[PDB]
């Protein structure tokens, strides 16, 4: 199929005489453009007049001369006090005594002590990570080591790490940063220089690993079974480091896995296991909630679901064990798994399954294993839209996700007078070692987000999908470590019968893009050659695929494939892709709209909070977007009003929230990414005069090059994420894919609606029986030959072939000119991350190429 392209008929000359000065300038390619040692982390024993954390020499101060022997004693006396004056300390010392990890912290601590690597194994929340490290580093100060102890423990998530690193700190009755503290992203809290446990996320320890691990002596990899690629990273690196230095001791910590295979990672090493007071869950699945709740559905809500599936089905495996039944069940109960669907959850049984654990009127918080972030809103809209589960003094919800506000988080977590019955919506991720308070009943929906694909083939996909059996038992697990609870989980018993043991490890179903980052960033050698040394070997396709992805674009200063020499192109917490768009964007002086639409492409988050039914977007949905139609755009406006609002008010912007979509939590997200990549540039040289925010009028059609750049290098920072509306909502993807506009976006309509330009380009794309596609933006077909490209088939075709994907004419000379222009493009961008403080005043032919490109970004062609 082939949508029209051209919405006027015109091209200016001067434009183009300008583009011959340009090209003419740099004497660039006048051609049709188709043309074209491992090492090992340093260490030392702790020793004075250097800082442990920091990688520096201290200097300055009372420590510039004491030395780590006098720190001993010292620690010796402060512990003593500690003993003697502090009665809490005395009475959390009584209070880990009774855990059942105390009983065997001697055999612990001998294991510890002579050997280097041993793996410790236990139920989650049991007590390993709040009690390991502790034992570790009583040891060492008892022993008379006190200054030569430095422990690492490596939660999975940011909220797991901050959560336990608060957790010790208060039964050691102390602030942050004396003896323990967090190093997470946005923030840290950073120990004393010797003597302390610092709880830091994977990501950052490797990001530590930089400045090399002098005057560590303990690492503690925590949660080995959730099996993720940072974890392996952190293995691998641990283990190749303790083959080179024998006196680093390393402690893992696992839940349930097999025990035979990281013994013999290691060659056969100690493997510890100590049960914690694991009181018993009883499971009961969707059967029973039907049989007790007699769970009949709405004829309206039936007639919605069938009108939604007819709908999606329309685009030409289902076995359906929602069907399948024993004959012990009622007839009405079998009915009722006849007309409930597995593939979503119906909000009609999560309100029975919350009604019936009300009369059960057993106290304890519940837990909901929800599998996205879009389905929490919407659950979180539902339950606070119902009366009866909207009582401020008898419900409340908080999300419970990594990367939502630092408030949130820190609401998660506070106690409530009396008892509100917290219905945690969480995906699985926020499951293990934060224990957060007493959970009694876990609503597991069995559906887990899994990212699918790997390497650069169609770069995104966001489906739903089944959870495992060992997943379910550690969810079952999760409840009733207060007093024995149930897992109330929501499928059919065949269903389970049928899940699978595990899911597919994360190594193989995620992109290696980043690993090979942190690798060079590390100066850790090749691919092929570490991820040999790993846990389980990529495939060489994978890898093979990965590199070339990563040296195709400019992330790394690499001859062929050194290095990303100094620092700045894995440095930023963002996609590849989206950080060389940013840069680019900062080069053209919209580094502001760069950067909120990097996080906003980075946070896969709904921006328009879609009401309780009715899904479709209202008139005053629409209006943010203005005439552009993007979702973007739409962003921007929405972004700025909040800026404004947030500025005046506090109570008003609340309540100017429930205007137009404007989710709370999506704009916190996207603006607290955006200033974090902003003060990172700010940080790697490169000028606060390009920083500006521009302000963004939608309403006006016509002259804005700002936001037509911006809109402009979006098509750069999702290719090749490039959809052609082709009518009502059916689209088609790249290799003749078909796809649905979602109806969070505004594009969609119901109407033979015909765009002013038909082509899009999108970030998400959910992947369900159909396929969907979301954060939909119009660009204009300029920007799609700007950052498409591809080549004009002039063998006689004459159906002016660009993109590879989409077709029509943009007088082929014009496409030549940006053929030629893409590694102009490519050599500003190296220029200017050789010099950051110079982009601002470059030689005269970058600016002329800046300011043609922008003249040219102009929607307008007529």
């Amino acid at each position: 199929d082939e949508q029209l392209k051209p919405y006027p008929v015109k091209l200016s000359p001067n434009l183009i005489n300008k583009i011959d000065e340009v090209i003419k300038g740099l004497d660039l390619p006048v051609v049709n453009p188709r043309n074209i040692e491992s090492s090992v982390i340093p260490w030392a024993p702790p020793q004075a007049n250097w800082n442990t954390w920091h990688a520096c020499n201290i200097d300055e101060g009372e420590l510039a001369t004491t030395s780590i022997d006098d720190l001993s004693m010292d620690y010796e006396r402060s512990l003593r006090d500690r003993r003697q004056n502090d009665n809490e300390y005395r009475q959390f010392l009584e209070f880990r005594e009774k855990l059942p990890i105390a009983a065997m912290r001697s055999e612990i601590l001998t294991a510890i002590n002579d050997n280097p690597v041993v793996i410790i194994r236990g139920n989650t929340g049991c007590g390993k990570t709040t009690q390991i490290a502790q034992y570790i580093l009583d040891d060492y100060i008892c022993s008379g080591q006190g200054g030569y102890a430095n422990i690492y423990v490596t939660q999975p998530r940011r909220i797991s790490a901050i959560s336990v690193a608060e957790r010790v700190a208060r039964e050691r009755c102390e602030q942050l940063g004396d003896t323990v503290g967090y190093s997470v992203r946005f923030e840290s809290v950073f120990p004393r220089p010797y003597g302390a446990i610092l709880f830091c996320t994977v990501g950052v320890l490797l990001r530590k690993l930089e400045a090399g691990l002098r005057g560590v002596s303990h690492i503690i990899v925590d949660e080995i079974h959730e099996r993720d690629v940072n974890s392996d990273f952190l293995l691998v690196i641990l283990r190749d480091m303790v083959d080179t230095y024998p006196d680093l001791h390393v402690i893992l910590m696992s839940a349930t896995i097999d025990t035979t295979k990281f013994s013999k990672y290691f060659g056969i090493c100690p493997v510890l296991e100590v049960p914690g007071r694991a009181f018993p869950v009883q499971q009961f699945f969707l059967e029973d909630i039907i049989q007790m709740t007699d769970f009949v559905p709405s004829a309206e809500s039936r007639r919605k679901r069938k009108e939604v599936e007819d709908e999606e089905q329309l685009l030409s495996a289902e076995i359906n064990y929602n069907k399948v039944c024993e004959d012990k069940y009622s007839q009405k109960t079998r009915n009722a798994m006849a007309m409930l669907s597995e593939s979503d959850v119906s909000f009609e049984l999560l309100e029975a399954l919350l009604m019936h654990i009300k009369s059960k009127n057993i106290p304890g918080a519940i837990l909901v294993f929800l599998p996205g972030w879009n389905l929490i809103f919407a659950l979180m809209k539902f339950l606070q839209n119902t009366n009866i589960f909207g009582d401020t003094s008898q419900y409340q919800i908080l999300p419970c996700h990594s990367q939502i506000p630092r408030d949130e988080q820190r609401k998660v977590f506070e106690p409530v007078p009396e008892g509100v019955t917290k219905i945690i919506l969480s995906t699985n991720i926020a499951e293990t070692s934060i224990t957060i308070d007493d959970i009694v009943f876990v609503i597991d929906i069995c559906k887990a987000r899994m990212k699918l694909f790997t390497s650069h083939n169609n770069l995104t996909s966001y489906a739903t999908v089944w959870a495992s059996k060992t997943n379910l038992e550690q969810r079952k697990g999760r409840a009733g470590r207060v007093r024995p609870g149930f897992c109330f989980t929501l499928c059919s018993r065949a269903r389970f019968q049928a899940l699978e043991d595990n899911l597919t490890p994360e190594m193989f179903r995620t992109p290696l893009h980043e690993m090979a980052l942190t690798i060079k960033l590390l100066r850790l050698g090749s691919i092929h050659h570490f991820l040999s040394k790993a846990l389980e070997p990529p495939p060489v396709d994978a890898v093979i695929e990965a590199e070339v992805l990563l040296r195709e674009m400019r992330c790394l200063d690499a001859n062929d494939e050194l290095t990303p020499l100094g620092r700045l192109l894995a440095r930023l917490p963002i996609e590849p892709r989206l950080g060389k768009m940013m840069v680019l964007g900062a080069v053209f002086g919209c580094a502001d709209l760069m950067a909120i639409m990097a996080s906003y492409s980075s946070t896969f988050s709904e921006v328009f909070s879609l009401d309780i039914g009715q899904r479709r977007l209202a008139n005053h949905q629409k209006a943010l977007s203005g005439t552009k139609c993007s979702d973007h755009v739409a962003m921007i406006v929405a972004s700025q009003m909040w800026r404004r609002e947030k500025q005046r008010g506090e109570h008003m912007e609340a309540r100017f929230c429930d205007w137009k979509g404007l989710q709370m939590s999506t704009m916190n997200v996207i603006w607290d990414a955006k200033q974090q990549l902003l003060d990172l540039l700010q940080q790697a040289g490169f000028p606060e005069e390009c920083m500006i925010s521009h302000e963004v009028d939608e309403r006006i059609d016509g002259d804005d090059p700002v936001l037509d750049v911006s809109l402009a290098l979006l098509c750069l920072g999702l290719y090749p994420n490039i959809c052609v509306h082709k009518e009502k909502r059916k689209v088609l993807t790249t290799e003749s894919k078909a796809a649905l506009l979602h109806k969070t976006s505004v594009n969609c309509s119901n109407l033979a609606v015909t765009f002013p330009y038909p082509f899009f380009v999108f970030g998400e794309k959910i992947r369900t029986r159909a396929v969907s596609c979301k954060q939909l933006s119009m660009v204009s077909p300029l920007q799609v030959i700007l950052f498409g490209s591809r080549k004009i088939d002039l063998a006689a075709n004459n159906i002016v072939r660009v993109d590879n994907w989409l077709n029509f004419d943009i007088e082929p000379e014009l496409a030549a000119k940006i053929g030629a222009l893409k590694p102009a493009l490519e050599d500003l961008i190296t220029v200017a991350c050789d010099n950051p403080s110079d982009i601002l005043r470059l030689e005269e032919p970058y600016a002329q190429l800046v300011k043609v490109v922008k003249d040219l970004c102009v929607k307008s062609a007529g």
